[PDB]
């Protein structure tokens, strides 16, 4: 008899804007408006090291603003041809909602209107509609996902010593991260990391290393070899009474695409020592044995699907292998790899493909292969907390956001704690089960 | 005939959670939600240079957790107590939410229930009457203030070089600035600070120095000495195609209490040399003739009344003095210093005080004496905006909110951004006549 106005979820109005990234960037967010007053936001992060098959970042390329990193192109396309297409379309449709901007756009890799236009609106998209239909975007997100009422809190991996391309210091490595596997709650989980993280400070303190920060907010020391940033780590664990194994493993991003030089793996911080994937693969395997390391992502290049193949066999059967640059959350590309018997993981960036739906089709074809899917910010964040709705929504079971400093990082936890304080055992923390290999 | 929901705003539950800052030390948030369904929720940013006299960020030393940093404590009081007494109140009524806050903590220094806790339920019962009144949170602002439709964006200084306490380096000074004057827009303004700030890398990464960021999001490189940040800035200004003086001016927040030691300031990374009152204002006179320094804040300790007299008399004709941990955004201290002749204007941080009630109050304390009134965030920060809505709002004219990195410090930029964009010319963005000597 009364059309309440959740009803009215038609586009009446979409507004992108260029906005700054947590590194001083441009990107774009977008404003999605419907019929019946509601509104959402967002915004597309950015890599620093991007693998060469991402969708396209567009940026503007004048010199004369933001040394060429504007975004204006992108934020046109927003508000002219994407909005014009979506304007009178249903926003609870995202599929719907997202074929009519990649068809538009009409390329490949999004290079028309860029990954980070289309990507920006499809996020605000989903929620603006999820208000629409009255809920948090975690439980639209289920729903869009095929999985709906099934949530879970994702195991964090916690990026605390940064190198590689993140970080201005000699560790090529690009990432070394803490897995707070013996927490019961993902609230746990971040109070472990919390303090792992300020005992950390004092170990590189007392060594008379730098405290200050890389771009995902852990510390960027100098040190004696990638190795060391393992050992740092280990003792801090313990100075903050925690058991390495039992309470906290290891996880590891090598980045190797960063530091593959004329076919080999050369890593400049250790002299220019140079190995091929398979003695690559066998300085990991030897890392593996000395410390709980079971996680670890592009261990080897991006073009080198031989040297994976090799690494899946000799390692996958103990250890987590993801994929980031390897399948840049492209499904054309991750079921390739799942027929050659590449990786067991992947990492999933709504902006290396440019849309939520492309992003959720990228999850069900790892969770469908057995592949577990790790949710991940870019090194270029915003305060946009999106991700871990994504994480919970999906029951991703892992996320990987940041250090335990920078609310670029810090904001994700945040928005992880109140969606547990809602959810309580409707979402429960499952720990070490949820990585490849574990269960 | 018909009454709206945006009548109805009494409170019906307020909520605290223990979330995380930008240090990754738990911070206070409170969610204010009315009968008409209107939701505010807002955080409490927490210092590290810590002035004396703010008022008490209550922890609760529990060893076992955050290494002691935990806001169990706070977060109970807001829980319980602080949500049992404002529960039916109208929330529209800033000044009367604060007063029962206040009255019930019943302490100078807000030590029952902490201004964290108070602070975090004062800005989210703002937050959440702005939406029961059908407005953006710096319009309601503007009302509150006693000031309707009366808007500014905010002229920045940014803190691109990083030292003291929010630094493992060998900088003394706390904070060097930059200030983009000859913008038109706030817009214009955040685009030249990313510009410089990106050529400062270039130019630290040239002479060997680390680009790794501070707390607040600028570099924190070992300098051969405190002087040494403001040529490296000049040389990044100039790379950037700006002009030092015209474009771009400088400021600085020595923070000296952190370096003030059995009577004088210490320079630790310059060998430990030692200043009287007189002559630490004689070696910020020195900097100020070579570089266009147009703001100094905390020049010397919170105690040294008669050391700020002087700077003051010698120094405050031609350039901004900033009375930071001097003031906390307290109108008993500030008052006094008003009569005094001390400083010329106030860093306002809600936090150092307790309430929004009380910071406007600082604010119009402020105006009034011909004070300029600088809106502050704290070095430990989190994705809340608010202090770019009290900016705009209170048609301030200045903010203080980092360097442009760390979504902590760019969250802010981002509020203003989008508030201009609302605005236009109903914020004029007014430069260099913001600031007091110009
Ligand atoms: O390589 C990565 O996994 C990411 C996230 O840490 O960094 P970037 O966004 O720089 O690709
Ligand atoms: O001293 C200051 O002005 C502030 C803001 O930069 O720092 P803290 O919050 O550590 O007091
Ligand atoms: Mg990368
Ligand atoms: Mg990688
Ligand atoms: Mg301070
Ligand atoms: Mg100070």
């Amino acid at each position: 008899q009364q059309m309440g106005r959740g009803s009215m979820s038609k586009i009446v109005k979409i507004i992108g804007r260029e906005i700054i990234d947590s590194r001083g960037n441009p990107t774009v967010e977008a404003e999605v408006h419907l019929e019946g007053g509601f509104v959402g936001m967002a915004a597309a992060p950015s890599g620093a090291s991007t693998g060469s098959r991402e969708a396209l970042e567009l940026r503007d390329g004048d010199k004369s603003r933001f040394l060429g990193k504007g975004v204006t192109k992108a934020v046109a396309a927003v508000n002219g041809p994407i909005a014009q297409a979506l304007i009178g379309k249903d926003a609870k449709d995202q599929a719907g909602i997202d074929k009519i901007m990649i068809d538009l756009d009409g390329t490949e890799n999004k290079s028309k209107f860029g990954a980070n236009a289309i990507l920006a609106v499809s996020l605000a998209n989903a929620k603006a509609a999820a208000a629409a239909k009255g809920m948090p975007l975690y439980e639209h997100i289920a729903e869009l996902n095929g999985t709906p009422g099934k949530y879970s809190m994702p195991v964090p991996m916690m990026n605390i010593i940064n190198g590689g391309e993140h970080a201005d210091n000699n560790v090529d490595i690009q990432e070394f991260m803490i897995q707070p596997v013996g927490a019961k709650t993902v609230k746990e989980a971040i109070r472990m990391g919390s303090e792992v993280f300020h005992h950390l400070a004092k170990v590189l303190k007392a060594k008379g290393m730098n405290t200050a920060v890389g771009d995902e907010g852990g510390y960027a020391p100098n040190l004696g070899s990638n190795a060391e940033a393992l050992a740092v780590i280990a003792e801090a664990v313990k100075a903050a009474g925690y058991e390495l194994g039992k309470d906290i493993t290891l996880a590891m991003d090598c980045a190797a695409s960063e530091f593959y030089k004329d076919g080999k793996y050369v890593l400049a911080g250790e002299g220019n020592k140079a190995f091929t994937s398979e003695e690559f693969t066998h300085f990991l395997e030897e890392l593996t044995k000395q410390y709980p390391i079971v996680s670890i992502e592009d261990g080897l290049d991006e073009s080198d699907w031989d040297g994976f193949a090799y690494q899946t066999k000799v390692l996958g059967d103990k250890i987590q292998l993801v994929g980031d640059d390897l399948f840049v959350t492209n499904t054309k590309i991750l079921k390739e790899g799942i027929e050659k018997g590449i990786a067991n993981s992947i990492l999933i960036k709504f902006n290396q493909i440019g849309s939520l739906t492309e992003t959720l089709a990228a999850i069900k074809m790892a969770k469908d292969a057995g592949y577990t899917a790790v949710i991940s910010h870019r090194s270029g964040e915003t305060e946009d907390a999106t991700i871990a709705d994504l994480a919970v929504g999906t029951a991703a079971g892992q996320i990987k956001t940041g250090s335990m400093s920078r609310s670029d990082r810090v904001a994700k936890y945040n928005q992880l704690i109140r969606i547990e304080e809602a959810l309580g055992e409707k979402a429960p923390y499952n720990g070490r089960k949820e990585i490849k290999g574990q269960a």
